[PDB]
């Protein structure tokens, strides 16, 4: 029994200690190390090959450490694997095998969870290289991947990046990379300070499902002008999605390139977040590139709830081809978010937008599938000095967007430059209920509120609708001759534009077109005959073989006389109408008409 | 001391030997079992009766065991057992006692916690049979049954249905059954591989409180023709709801059968959801049959921002009586959601509806007492072939409903088959602000866009706005002449109508009624007096008697006369106006007009 | 070896068992007592000073042991303490040191989580006494006041305050005051059975970020008297918020005193939570005295996806000022929200509004700054008996709110009361989406559905559409002659309104005005010249200067005659049209005409 004493001391003394739950008889005759067994921590690994402990620490690496525990734990069929709370944990060398290609640290497995409570940190033997701190990938070449399934990483702990910047352009930088993942998330994790690409991204070009990132945050993680591009959470598998979470960026290069959510699959959602410092809000598109998943089309978008303040776009919606695939992009919604755009000079950052409908990354504008998209109950405000804002930049061809009962206060509603790109436009509806703000009256000068710069406009609807006066602007709504206009709805209210000069303006007088439906208010001059009693006003000018009747929208302050109420037209494109003369007399007036056109 | 070695061997081993937190001094001194003691798993139970553990696999009935648990934890004032990662644990046999008459398995108990990391499968026993995996009832009878209390579900675990079919259509399967439920919830969980009715119920007849169903996934839990009916999560008690779930299901039964959520009882809700492969989305119903733990009335109903393909119709309405007691339904909110019926024949699959108006389960249309409900910022897609789809089957009796801000694009807006029910219809509201999409354009020969299939309609609002052409459809609105309309606004814009030959239609000629405000496009015949200067002209037809006002939407190609602008009528049922004659001669014109009454 | 006994069961034993996890030859090898270190207990602290466990219950006061814990865990680092389930630990002294100013009992320290599983519960030590159960500040003056960072209470369990009544109205209570706050939480947890005046407070005096309660129950937390005010969640930090909570009272107290959420610093929050049984929803306020941390304005506010039932009001905005600072509130948004008055009667409790304008705590309502608000998507219902029911109270200084496709059910739709504040009003917008009920038609006799009782307003639309009739009110909408009125839209649809004696009124002819843009309808007196053929019809009232145009909405019932179907107006004030005369004669009617000015 000195035997005794030495199994005690043992490696396998507690599996030797017999115990009971609670001391209930119909409990099970166990020992110590069974129930130590049901929970496993990264201590249980992170020793020397003599089995002694190692302490970590800024010049311990980890690493080897919790892929053993992986791995071991991985053997078993899966598990939670905890990080301590109360130690930094430090990542130093990159990991082997499969994820090499990957520049990962750690390799996920299927069914093995970790529970960060502790910090996990990057030495600087990562500085100015690339790296992926924990790949579920098996493979170099993703094609010839496994699966990730089954795969959580939760807890209040941190993953911090150390402040490395980038060491050239070319190089990728995530957080958590889960490959082809199913049933995979991350929640409670504060990932920080960075310079990288991604935080984290769920998928494989469309491969994957089930993936979710909830109540994380994203602090500080583009620090560098070498970072070529970023997107915190980046989301490539159908029926996944952000939602929870907050965002924030302090660096000025973050304002420009800084995107805090990419949607690419199909019944993806981003809800509920908070975003500050970024560039960008969301990416919503189906790259043809990545679409061997999921199919070529993204559709069921839900971007809903968030609060934004960012320097560029917003949403940005997009689809492009491949020689073999085309990428499509329809049923999308963007509702109830608050969003504005900070504090910033006038073209110092992307063009500010709500909605940007972007070209392809080459640039291509003729590539574009985007329609059966719904923009409602949303905010947007851009301070008054911000030139280049806009509720939406349609940049490129557009097949469809409805927008219904937001409020945008910014510089245009719609716009985009000209000779630049000529959008072919489908299907822009723009519903009456949508309130234009305020803030930017008089700065208007030169400008068109709705600047249709388009190649051409089809069964589309523009509601114009002020809230107040802004009599710098040239126009509320302009196409110039380039554009084309068919079946289409295009009205301006008279409410605030009576002393406007111009209302709408069609430089090729579109607004003629058999199948266009048109009201906006116009100054007209009239003369009448001379007759006593019912006699006939005409219009001066023969501009108006176009309209199908006119109504005033001035009063009248004589006695002697009455203009016409209503007019109709003439082949010549006069205006007519019958008014009063009680004591006969050639009149002459200027009166403020609604022009209509078969409405 | 032979003894002591004997002592540390037994079951009482680890209550000999101290232990004293982190070596703290000031920290209790306990025993190494006090501190085991802290947690309990499955593991303590699933022995046999001289307490060796037992391993759990396909043929071990690990149901006694996981019993046992339950029942000790619950005699100490609850815990939460750990059902343990990296096994699956079979069930085998019915439970005993109260639940025997629920067909249950497991007894939930009060205060017990369940934490599923693993998996729970049922075994070939069940196959063929019903079953009620866990069980919160105490009493066969569930009005003699007490309450379950403070009991949650929750982990990364697995409850799998094992694939069996019913055996026969009368039979029920459910996996948990929470009984008259106060503050339980289940969270994380994946219910898979299955023919049943619910996954999860929530309260019984009212009685409850504080259930909630919380990022949990049902996949493929509908997979027979013999399944009558189902409903992922059944929402019986109040103040209870789901939020952020996933449904997913590949039978062609399901896209006949199955229902996501069904709610209730009053404040609940259902948000942030994704569906696919279901025949409907929610039922939001008040059952007379199930109002006694919660008083008569479904209010404060809310289902937002879900995302859906179906089959079938999105939200089905409805309340019913019984002998003794009338259900009301009231104070309803439809918001956010995007939702599109999925590719399918057309009358393949129950009739496809975003709103449906559903009579009781006895096909009675005339017990409903539904109003206050509000359908806002919500989109809808069905494919161009599906003529079976609508914004809203009105089905039976509507007492009111609110629709503003949505984007409908399907075949029809409002619908109601003819020669089947006629409902009764209040307050039906139809903004302007709702946008008709253009999907189904030039498919709708025969057919009325809003066709209006009612025995009446007052207090209604309907204002069509189309946003392109369809000239295919017979009509936008259609009352038949049995359908009595008072008290109401109907009007259709002109746009995209001029070449219309029917706009609004009412068989009945139901726009006279002294209280109905309409306007409407119409071509007209006039001709004119042959007086040179103000000369009148009059519609060839009679049938304006109840025409206010009509003003042009038609150009004159004309130099040499104009027809009047605008319009008024004479008791002899035509249209008058004075226009104008430079020089003298009878005219004759036929003109596009806006018909006004009352408006 | 005696020795080994002896080391054995003392408290060291544990130290000196071996284990390696699952008996793996490449895992450390540690001791029992190791592994056990890994969690930590309230029971770990929980003993008299020779190291015995005491058994909690009522009359043990845990205080001490709890602090003991805490205060050792934050020595190491941080780490989460189990409170035990099956056990409630009363609390029955004050803390001491920093926290003693705060009438602190726990003080909180940095990375120490709480997961509480059992109940804690407050002994009768604090009847009619103040307390502040968990405070995170570590001095008695706030501002001297280090922070508390990454702090998390979580779990299934109580709080409950034992009951008792305050002592005083001047006194505070609080379940947890985070205090200078980053990073700190609140998860699953019951607070219950009191009389307090907060449940949790989030920062102080804007210094704190990224705090957050999710999932909480708070119940029946007010029922004296004494109490002088209740919020039951305060955030006071910004990037902080409140989602999927639910809230409850019982006692007719807190209908007068009780609000469910105060938002008072920028980037927060309200979402997905239900309310019952309270006065009011959430404030929204900018208070200059607390605007310390995140400077002077309150920016991206959102209250969305609420249900809620209340006495008072739904949502509060505000701002006020301080002889330094002056406190900003804007860019709001309140969307998708459905919320009922509770039954009671007339003026029982605070007036009935889902939006108030509210005046400053001394009653100010000249220092408001509030702009840049969207109410949208939302439903609001009051029963029919309660007056004092309105969609917005506008009761001070108002910058800017609009409102879009809400669903608005109650007695007024703009009130303020008359001969009480005179606000100025800017940017009121009321778009025509919203839809006004019929619940209050036949209740308003000598009432106006818009009461205007404002000093000024100013570019501001009024869109009234009705969807029923309702002729017991006098005016659609009324402005007083104290009100001035300048560049602003008010509309009132004709619909329902024929009966009307009253649609507009203007008690000081405000509608004259050169940027007034109006249309109403009236009905208007005419007599016609006696001339056969066209004919002139002139009003026989002069009160129609401003006019620039009238259209009929009569029906004409004569043969021998029409009206003329549009008017304008002479300098006289007098209306005038052509109509035409069949046959000659003078003639007198009687019209309902929409008047226009500029619209
Ligand atoms: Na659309
Ligand atoms: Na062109
Ligand atoms: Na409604
Ligand atoms: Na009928
Ligand atoms: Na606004
Ligand atoms: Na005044």
């Amino acid at each position: 029994p000195d035997q005794f004493r030495a199994i005690i001391e043992s490696p396998e003394g507690a599996g030797h200690v017999g115990y009971q739950y609670r001391r209930n008889t119909g409990s099970t005759m166990r020992m110590v190390s069974d129930v130590l067994d049901e929970r496993v921590s990264l201590w249980d690994f992170h020793c020397d090959p003599s089995g002694n402990v190692i302490q970590p620490g800024p010049n311990v690496d980890s690493r080897q450490y919790l892929q053993a525990a992986i791995d071991y734990v991985s053997s078993n069929g899966g598990g939670t694997i905890t990080i301590p709370a109360g130690y930094t944990w430090y990542l130093g060398s990159y990991g082997v095998g499969g994820i090499a290609g990957h520049s990962g640290i750690i390799q996920l497995r299927s069914n093995v969870n970790l529970n960060i409570e502790g910090r996990i940190h990057l030495s600087p033997f990562f500085d100015l290289k690339p790296f992926q701190v924990f790949v579920g990938f098996d493979n170099g070449d993703p094609a010839s991947s496994g699966n990730l399934e089954n795969c959580h990483i939760y807890g209040h702990g941190v993953v911090d990046f150390g402040g490395y910047e980038f060491g050239a352009s070319s190089q990728l930088r995530n957080g958590v990379a889960f490959g082809r993942s199913y049933n995979c998330s991350v929640t409670g994790i504060t990932f920080q300070n960075g310079d990288v690409t991604w935080a984290i991204t769920l998928g494989w070009n469309g491969y994957g499902s089930n993936c979710y990132v909830r109540k994380c945050r994203f602090i500080n993680l583009v620090n560098s002008s070498v970072n070529a591009n970023h997107s915190t959470v980046y989301v490539n598998c159908p029926y996944s999605g952000v939602e929870s979470c907050y965002f924030s960026m302090s660096s000025s290069f973050a304002r420009n390139i800084a995107c805090s959510v990419a949607l690419h699959q199909h019944d993806t959602f981003y809800r509920g977040s908070t975003v500050n410092g970024y560039c960008r809000g969301a990416y919503v598109v189906m790259h043809a590139a990545e679409a061997a998943g999921a199919g070529s089309y993204a559709y069921n978008m839900q971007v809903e709830n968030n609060i934004a303040v960012i320097y560029g776009q917003f949403v940005i919606l997009g689809s492009d081809v491949t020689a073999t695939v085309s990428g499509h992009l329809n049923d999308v919604i963007v509702s109830g978010n608050i969003v504005s755009i900070g504090e910033r000079a006038a073209f110092s950052a992307p063009f500010g937008a709500f909605i940007d409908i972007g070209p392809d990354n080459s640039g291509a504008s003729n590539v574009q599938d985007i329609q059966r998209v719904l923009v409602t109950g949303n905010s947007f405000y851009a301070p008054a000095n911000i030139t280049d804002s806009a509720a939406i930049t349609l940049r490129a061809n557009l097949n469809g967007c409805t927008f219904i009962a937001n409020n945008f206060d910014c510089r245009y509603m719609v716009y985009n430059a000209p000779g630049t790109t000529s959008p072919v436009v489908q299907n822009l509806v723009w519903d009456k209920s949508n309130v234009i703000g305020g803030t930017h009256a008089n700065q208007r000068a030169g400008q068109n509120l709705f600047d249709m710069q388009f190649a051409s406009v089809v069964n589309s609807t523009i509601e114009v609708q002020l809230s107040c006066e802004d009599l710098s602007m040239f126009s509320c709504i302009l196409f110039p001759a380039s554009c084309q206009l068919s079946y289409s709805k295009i009205t301006v209210d008279s409410a605030w534009t009576k002393s406007m000069s111009n209302t709408a303006v069609f430089e090729g007088n579109q607004q003629a077109g058999a199948n266009v439906y048109v009201s906006y208010p116009a100054t007209v001059n009239l003369t009448s005959y001379n007759t006593q009693g019912a006699v006939p006003f005409f219009s001066t000018d023969t501009n108006y073989a176009w309209v199908t009747s006119a109504y005033s929208l001035s009063i009248n302050e004589n006695l002697d006389f009455s203009p016409p109420a209503t007019y109709t037209n003439k082949a010549n494109g006069q205006l007519v109408g019958v008014g009063y003369n009680e004591i006969g007399g050639v009149r002459s007036v200027s009166v403020r008409l609604m022009l209509q056109r078969q409405v």
